[PDB]
C-alpha cells in the first residue's frame, strides 16, 4: 500500500527495514522484495523474462518456505536476497560482474534457505533423518534448499530461465549451487581463509575497483559476499538486529526442547535452561562475524567501514547487557 512505496525507498540501502515490507505485502516479503529487485536492476527485460511467470516462480518458492519456523521462514530469504541486493551495488565490485552473475547470486539468495525444517544438519544426521541418508550427511540442509528451487523450474508456468542461452541456463546453475553450498556453516573457516588470501594479492584498477581474473575469483567473491549476507543481522540497525536475535534464538531453543524429548545430548547455545542470549551474540561477533566483516571490509575499502562501526557497537550493547 502506502506504507510499502515509502519502506521501498531504501530498497537498495543496508538501512531497509524487511519486517515493515513484510507487513504490508500480505506476509509475502520474499515476493515484493524479489519483483523489486528485479526492475530495479532491469532483470526481466535483460533475460526476457514474462513478469506472470517469474510472479508465479517466486510465490510458489515462497510458500515452501515454512512459516511455523521462527528463523528461516521467507523473510530471512528476503532479506539475505536484498542484502545481496547492495552488496552487489558496492563501489569497489562496480561493473565487475556480468549480469548473469548478478542474477545468478541474488537468485541464489532468494533460494538458499527454501524447505528448512528449523533443525541444523548435525540434528538431523543423529536423527537419521530421511534427508541425512538421501544426502549421506555432507551439506543436508544445503543440497536440499538447492533441489527444490531448481524443481520448481520445472514447470512452464515457473521456468524463469527458459530465454537464456542452453550454455547461460548451465553456467547460472553452476554459479548457484556453489553459492548456496557456500552457506552450509561448517566450511566457514575454510571460507574465511581463502578470502584472507585473496585480499593479500587483491588488485585494483586506478579508480579504486577490484581486478577480478576469470570465473574462480568471480565467484569467489560471490561465494563470500552471500556468506556475509546470510551473516548480516548484527552488522543491521540495532532495532532490526535485536529482532534477528529474537526469532533465532526462538528457533535454536525449540530444537533444544525436542533435543530433551528425546533422551539425546543437548547442544548447549539451544539449551534454554542456561544459555544468555547475551553471551552467545557476543561469541557469535567476536569469533564468527567480525572476522568475516574484517576481511570483507578490507576486500571493498572503505565502502564497509559504517558497516564495521556498527558492528563493533552493537557488539558492545550486547556486552553491557551482561552482568
Ligand atoms: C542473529 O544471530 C544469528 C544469525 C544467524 C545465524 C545463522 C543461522 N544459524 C546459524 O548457525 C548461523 C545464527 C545466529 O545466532 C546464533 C549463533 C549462536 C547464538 C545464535
Ligand atoms: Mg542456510
Ligand atoms: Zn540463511
Amino acid at each position: 500500500e502506502d506504507h510499502l512505496a515509502k519502506e521501498l525507498e531504501d530498497l537498495n540501502k543496508w538501512g531497509l527495514n524487511i519486517f515493515n515490507v513484510a507487513g504490508y505485502s500480505h506476509n509475502r516479503p520474499l515476493t515484493c522484495i524479489m519483483y523489486a529487485i528485479f526492475q530495479e536492476r532491469d532483470l526481466l527485460k535483460t533475460f526476457r523474462i514474462s513478469s506472470d511467470t517469474f510472479i508465479t516462480y517466486m510465490m510458489t518458492l515462497e510458500d515452501h518456505y515454512h512459516s511455523d519456523v521462527a528463523y528461516h521462514n521467507s523473510l530471512h530469504a528476503a532479506d539475505v536476497a536484498q542484502s545481496t541486493h547492495v552488496l552487489l551495488s558496492t563501489p569497489a565490485l562496480d561493473a565487475v560482474f556480468t549480469d548473469l552473475e548478478i542474477l545468478a547470486a541474488i537468485f541464489a539468495a532468494a533460494i538458499h534457505d527454501v524447505d528448512h525444517p528449523g533443525v541444523s544438519n548435525q540434528f538431523l544426521i543423529n536423527t537419521n533423518s530421511e534427508l541425512a541418508l538421501m544426502y549421506n550427511d555432507e551439506s543436508v540442509l544445503e543440497n536440499h534448499h538447492l533441489a527444490v528451487g531448481f524443481k520448481l523450474l520445472q514447470e512452464e508456468h515457473c521456468d524463469i530461465f527458459m530465454n537464456l542461452t542452453k550454455k547461460q541456463r548451465q553456467t547460472l546453475r553452476k554459479m548457484v549451487i556453489d553459492m548456496v553450498l557456500a552457506t552450509d556453516m561448517s566450511k566457514h573457516m575454510s571460507l574465511l581463509a581463502d578470502l584472507k588470501t585473496m585480499v593479500e594479492t587483491k588488485k585494483v584498477t586506478s579508480s579504486g575497483v577490484l581486478l577480478l581474473d576469470n570465473y574462480t575469483d568471480r565467484i569467489q567473491v560471490l561465494r563470500n559476499m552471500v556468506h556475509c549476507a546470510d551473516l548480516s543481522n548484527p552488522t543491521k540497525s540495532l532495532e532490526l538486529y535485536r529482532q534477528w536475535t529474537d526469532r533465532i534464538m526462538e528457533e535454536f531453543f525449540q530444537q533444544g526442547d525436542k533435543e530433551r524429548e528425546r533422551g539425546m545430548e543437548i547442544s548447549p547455545m539451544c539449551d534454554k535452561h542456561t544459555a544468555s542470549v547475551e553471551k552467545s551474540q557476543v561469541g557469535f561477533i567476536d569469533y564468527i562475524v567480525h572476522p568475516l566483516w574484517e576481511t570483507w571490509a578490507d576486500l571493498v575499502q572503505p565502502d564497509a567501514q559504517d558497516i564495521l562501526d556498527t558492528l563493533e557497537d552493537n557488539r558492545n550493547w550486547y556486552q553491557s547487557m551482561i552482568p
